[PDB]
């Protein structure tokens, strides 16, 4: 049930983006990106490598999700988690679809932040994982005081529901259904976005 890895090519940025499955070999990477001051907030996984190490195997294990590196040009840069809404906590707060997806990221070294990167990075997973045939929404929960993701993922067809009130922070629920998902991206690669 996971999503596959996958390379593409992105003619807007002129780069090859390619994702892959997180491994344990990546502990200390993902741990450096942890501690990044832009991903603390809204991660909060500043934590010992003892424990991150525990924390990144109970998440390879986990069946609902897929743990994946983005990398532009064979250089890793971001983190994502793609899952399945209907066994995650997101269910309890909105009228879920039985395919309906959710997606975690984070942009880990500084040096790949204000570049415009998160676009054909995000637009590219976006798209695999809605080739799941009968997944016709996909839903984003960022803190509600990350404008910068919100702006985003508007961006790219998320439209705003409402608040959450999660654990960890008050989200902003985002919803982007498929049709609207394609006319953003065909956007995107015929450079009108
Ligand atoms: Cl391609
Ligand atoms: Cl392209
Ligand atoms: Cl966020």
């Amino acid at each position: 049930d996971k999503l596959a890895p996958f390379e593409v090519f992105d003619h807007v940025v002129n780069k090859k983006l390619s994702f892959r499955h997180v491994t344990m070999d990546d502990v200390d990477m993902l741990h450096s990106w942890m501690h990044e001051e832009h991903v603390i907030p809204y991660w909060k996984l500043n934590i010992p490598l003892v424990d991150y190490k525990k924390h990144l195997q109970t998440f390879l294990n986990d069946d609902h999700q897929t743990l994946m590196v983005g990398a532009i040009n064979g250089v890793p840069m971001s983190y994502w988690e793609s899952y399945w809404v209907k066994e995650d906590i997101i269910a309890n707060y909105y009228p879920f679809e039985e395919h309906d997806q959710g997606i975690h990221l984070l942009i880990g070294p500084q040096e790949y932040l204000g570049q415009g990167l998160i676009y054909p990075l995000l637009l590219a997973i976006m798209q695999q994982k809605f080739q799941e045939p009968d997944t016709n929404t996909i839903v984003a929960e960022p803190d509600r005081r990350n404008k910068k993701m919100i702006h985003v993922f508007k961006k790219c067809g998320f439209q705003p529901v409402k608040e959450v009130e999660l654990p960890d922070k008050i989200g902003l629920l985002m919803k982007c259904e498929q049709n609207v998902f394609e006319k953003r991206w065909s956007d995107w690669k015929m450079n009108k976005f």
